[PDB]
């Protein structure tokens, strides 16, 4: 599939094997610039190559399976300049402190519409989310292995201190065809927040809670391009 | 031609008409932000989309032809959190002054190679200098205006603060082809540096006045797709 981002992502079409709920997730660290620094925090995360290439050479912290439900979080820190210590939500499957002053994150797998047609996805970010979405852009269909560095442009992204730290997608969606996602986020200091929801034409309600959305899928010989 | 930056990139083929001496500048204010800010620079440089669409909105200062000669420069500041004025080079053809501790530049036209072989360009800059090369790449051949925003990967970037604020590309190119070239400048406070030379396997000269090598090429009905 082609990397560029679209209003018609194509999506996959897995085989017998169950999805296993959730997203996979790394975390690595993110340091701060030695004492006395002006300012204090490292602006290595919004060098171009730090989503692909420069976040593997920070310290890896985790990689969990299993994210899925609300995975909105507000970190409140009390200092400027400091690693402060907190904890993702359960929805995380990470069950240790981190940094959550500087920190940062790799979310990807796959997801499954209810209904066929229009989304709207609204992303914010404190302070850095970047969402690729659709096969290629994100990843290819059970060959995630190999193409995982190979993302496109972005979809949608978020960052904080921009004319506003807020951005949407809309993109017309198949039900029950599993959709490549791939979403990165940094917090370079003090607070961190991500939000990530979605409203679809089909009613007013907005989803925050995606139990029944992300899914994990496992690479296979042949891979699962989309049938429909 | 594919937009993705390469080690043979494709160059152009212009007819009769002759080609203006140097590169097309076009400068650009940034901004610091509110006073009491922290830090007081502006992170918009380093927005991904600040290259291509994002600087569009901050005030024209001037657009210039001409730009030739030894386009290097080292602006030393004296205060910082502070617009101080300076002047560019006389290459780039600009006889005011301006804030030289905070402001965009973009230089386009096309590098016309004395020798055919491999050419390594060795770029640094303060604080960013961002380099497209080849056409599609860059932009189209003598269809700049309809492909000026459409540029590729980079070729080469430098970000001062990063490990090294160094980069190269090496290239194969051949002797009288036009490559389009396009480098994009910013300062974000305190001292400016654009570093851009290069070195051929034919000697070892290093060439660092583009006299004889940058020039302008008309947009045309038909374009002017390279044909050797
Ligand atoms: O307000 C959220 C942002 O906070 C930023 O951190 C600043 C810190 O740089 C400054 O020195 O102190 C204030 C608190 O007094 C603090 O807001 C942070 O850089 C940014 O990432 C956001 O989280
Ligand atoms: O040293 C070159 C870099 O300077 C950076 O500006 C810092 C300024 O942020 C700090 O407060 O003061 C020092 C001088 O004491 C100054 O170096 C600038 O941000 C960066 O763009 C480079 O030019
Ligand atoms: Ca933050
Ligand atoms: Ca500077």
């Amino acid at each position: 599939a082609s990397k560029d981002p679209t209003t018609f992502p194509l999506g996959c079409s897995p085989d017998i094997t169950t999805p296993k709920k959730g997203l996979s997730m790394e975390l690595y660290s993110y340091d701060f610039r030695k004492k006395g620094s002006y300012p204090c925090w490292d602006a290595a995360y919004l060098d171009p190559n730090y989503p692909r290439t420069g976040y593997k050479s920070h310290r890896l912290l985790a990689k969990v399976d299993g994210v899925t439900g609300n995975i909105n979080f507000y970190y409140h820190a009390t200092k400027g300049c400091t690693p402060q210590l907190g904890h993702l939500p359960a929805s995380y499957n990470y069950p240790k402190p981190l940094t959550m002053t500087n920190f940062t994150m790799l979310l990807y797998g796959y997801f499954r519409p209810k209904v066929t047609g229009f989304h709207t996805f609204t992303i914010s970010a404190d302070d850095l989310l970047f969402v690729n979405f659709g096969a290629g852009n994100a990843f290819d269909c059970c060959r995630r292995d190999s193409s995982a560095d190979h993302f496109g442009n972005y979809q949608a992204y978020a960052i904080w201190g921009s004319k506003t730290a807020k951005d949407e997608l809309t993109v017309h969606l198949d039900a029950g065809v599993y959709y490549p996602i791939r979403l990165f986020y940094n917090n370079r200091e003090y607070d961190g927040a991500l939000s990530f929801t979605f409203k679809t034409e089909s009613n007013e309600n907005t989803v925050s809670d995606f139990s029944e959305y992300f899914f994990s899928l496992d690479d296979t010989e042949e891979g699962c391009p989309g049938l429909i």
